[PDB]
């Protein structure tokens, strides 16, 4: 049975984050805008998910030209008010950057990189691998990988697909240039692989489809940032909690086209200045977590 | 030749000099489309299901669905007349998107529109889907939208807005030639000059919205009351004022007259007005004023 | 030609001048379904689906759904108990929409609403959906549920709810001639008399509601908890009370047993009525008494 | 007419709960983590409900690793951070234990068992039970029954499949050895299920779908916990005002992978300590219940 249901049990390794921290918070931007589905892209269809049309369907063969507006939005406004945010709070980022849509804006990935920030690749194409044939899939994660190193001068250490194909962890691990990926949701740690050898281990880091702003334009999730705020200062506090013994961490996922209008920022700002107002909080990125892990949980 | 333009302005975006040096630009924008919505009576092949309390409706076809008819004739029975007693009391000027269809129908309310000073601008001829539909028809139906307005206002309409458009709509509004502006983006936090522009012929875009609009009131997951609606405008108004101590933005507030119309939701947008109202450097504009304020403050170049 | 009326009164709606004078007249409307609505059971084709805890279900066809009936069953054997004990205790009238055979499988709450002083309304022989039915069908139906009504309480229906209405429904409850009203409008703040009303026969329109109306709880939009709920109601109230200041108007609140009469959902609607009773020059109403008044202060003309 | 919407009427029978308690509070654990619909479960289709992933559809014969991932969180670490809880309170559960769930984390049983808590069967496999054959569903019943006897030493007295057919119920009542079932929502107290004989007695403990944390990923559900939190007590305090004359119960239904969620435990524990801070509450088991009402209200 190749599911691991039981990973640490009732007995979770203290991650020792530095400054003892009581719990570490990621906080991830996705830039996906100008990869996502579009026929100009190369797709069939255009996209449908994650924008204020709540209950927009593909449409084949032709543009949606509100639903291209809304993707427009992110990239042209929404990306530089956070990037201001970020900066003007102090706190790291790591982007999970599709690599088409970096292509279309160099210079916000420059920005980025400028800032500090970690660029973790979001893959390719923002599109569902679910289907994608082994061959084809490899060769989005070489093209992503490359024009990553192109743009930002460094490979990228983090993989981050989102609608991954029962194919595309392995491909990662085989890859091999990867310190950890986060396409997992079960755990409130980091952990290593079951794949993992001595030789070449491999860092899971998971990731969250609930304390994610995403959840503004689904059918279930938030329809104002007092809600939002809420829900992120609950799980800051019951972590923050167990932290006293046991700390954990928290991934808070963020899009440029969503939390980047001024109505759901708000919400992402108080959040922010509420963990800052605690002691023994540590703003992470991901990469320095994997780092951390490595340091401190060596596989073995 | 990526037609679309993702970058914009970048980080660097224009300082708008708004009017009494505002921080912040406010456009209310109250649809008026009952009447002109999706019905056999129309000469639509299906009802409406879109923008109502029947939240799960789906059209059905070659016939009249009753309740639905009749949630729409609220909004132009009712809750029209609401909300301008609302914009007259706070004095707040409107920016109109007027259904052409629906304007004919009921040409007294349109009159009291333009009596307390609000622009009426083009919501198109019909309130229904212009993906599919063949340039030609499309064309034609500009042409009566303006006709229609001209005649029921005595002036043309200098503002389009389509809302569901298809992948000629912007091209033909600024083909006509008669536009100041048009609003089928949601692209941005200020007007800025269609990449189309020439010295000859440019042409304005105000963004819009799908957010900050009580169209989410009757949508998947949408405001369960006005609370949520009112915290919702004040987040977005805080965060621009804001970042308007040193480089002002606008917002757009689009209502619907069957939706917020309702006087459960009506007290939010009040209370927000009120907000909005108690700090200094507001502007409340209609989109037609930003338009003329762009042509002077930042003409095309 | 046009059939529809999206004018209606305008801008000028007549006082109601409410008992006492009212502000604001209140309806409260208790749906009373359960054990009438889709079933094989009850010679339907498919299961229930609508307006239980199960948001997303769909019907079934040719089977049973037993999660389904059970919801069902919680109104008819504790949710009703639960708000006519509420009703009486706050002493606040209520029009009951009585699906004919729901009240045929349970005498007893019938007779207890009777009891309470509450209205009996028609809410049609079969919770189903009308659109489609031949008018001979609806017209037999129509007759059955007035016999089961009649007979149950010793009184025949004068109003009419069906809810889920066809094209035809609204004439065929004209065409009966014995109602003094019907409720399948959602397209004012006021009563007014149907076009089709004559000097001989005037039929009253008194609009009811699908926003301020606790279906919302199980719909794909609306609320998840009762905070929010009388939120909404308040606002309504609020809005409403200050209109009437100078032109009163009145506000429908729909309930359902399986739905609000769960105790986590009912603290709200207690707390709403508690709000209310708390203002003065509130007419808390029957839709009869709401008709009997309008014959009288403002007859047809 | 086989359904009863008549019931108790408008004459409930008072349970004279222990303590003389205003209210009795049944707080349920659902563990179906691992026995979800799954290729490697033996399933044609991949899950497809009650996720963070709120529009999500089933795969035909393939894995969603995403969904796998989400239902791993539960058994991985929502589990313990619950049953820390209930502990941590003081207060009981009983678990509707899925049997194929329960056989793939032997170790969480076994921590259920020693906290006291009930094990009450919730079925073999967390599947829809509508279009189940009536000899494979009794199939099913019997290898839950095994199965759980083995794992706790004691067979179920409970039963709950949630995804009835329309045979479920009848069959639970034909197998004999069930103190109770609580397949239906159609009241707020126990009852003698209509089949019921002097020789062989039935109770009915109804369960709930709207104080349940399943709301959380319903299209229609609670955005953060603090919505979660004011809906209970609501029902709390109704529920207890009634209770000064006519004491009834609730149920509090909740899922491993959903309210073990830090954002959403708080509103629950907070629930748990307003319950707490009011005398007269009876915290109670549902076979406690069921005893109870054998001792209090036996069937005639």
């Amino acid at each position: 049975y190749p599911r691991d249901l039981i990973g640490y049990g009732n007995n979770p390794p203290h991650p020792h984050w530095p400054g003892d921290a009581r719990i570490a918070l990621s906080f991830v931007l996705n830039y996906e805008e100008g990869g996502e589905r579009c026929v100009l892209h190369g797709d069939k269809e255009s996209e449908a998910f994650l924008s204020e049309m709540v209950a927009a369907q593909p449409l084949q063969g032709v543009r949606h030209m509100s639903m291209e507006s809304l993707y427009e939005y992110g990239s042209r406004a929404g990306v530089w008010r956070l990037l201001k945010l970020f900066k003007r709070r102090n706190v790291p980022l790591t982007v999970f950057a599709v690599a088409m849509a970096a292509q279309r804006n160099p210079e916000v990935i420059r920005a980025m990189v400028a800032d500090g920030h970690e660029i973790c690749s979001h893959g390719y194409r923002w599109i569902d691998y679910q289907y994608m044939d082994e061959a084809q899939e490899r060769e989005h994660m070489l093209e992503a990988i490359r024009i990553l190193t192109e743009l930002t001068g460094q490979r990228p250490v983090g993989w981050y697909t989102g609608r991954t194909g029962p194919n595309t962890r392995r491909l990662v691990m085989e890859e091999g240039g990867f310190l950890y990926d986060s396409d997992t949701y079960d755990d409130d740690l980091p952990y290593w692989d079951p794949a993992s050898t001595a030789e070449k281990p491999h860092l899971v880091i998971p990731y969250t489809l609930d304390t994610n702003d995403m959840r503004f334009t689904q059918v279930q999730g938030f329809n104002n940032g007092e809600q939002f705020f809420q829900y992120l200062k609950d799980a800051f506090d019951v972590l923050y909690e167990e932290g006293a013994t046991a700390p954990k961490m928290l991934s808070i996922g963020l899009h440029c086209r969503l939390i980047g209008r001024p109505a759901r920022m708000a919400a992402l700002e108080r959040f922010i200045q509420y963990a800052q107002s605690h002691d023994k909080v540590w703003f992470a990125r991901r990469e320095d977590i994997a780092r951390h892990w490595h340091r401190e949980h060596p596989f073995q």
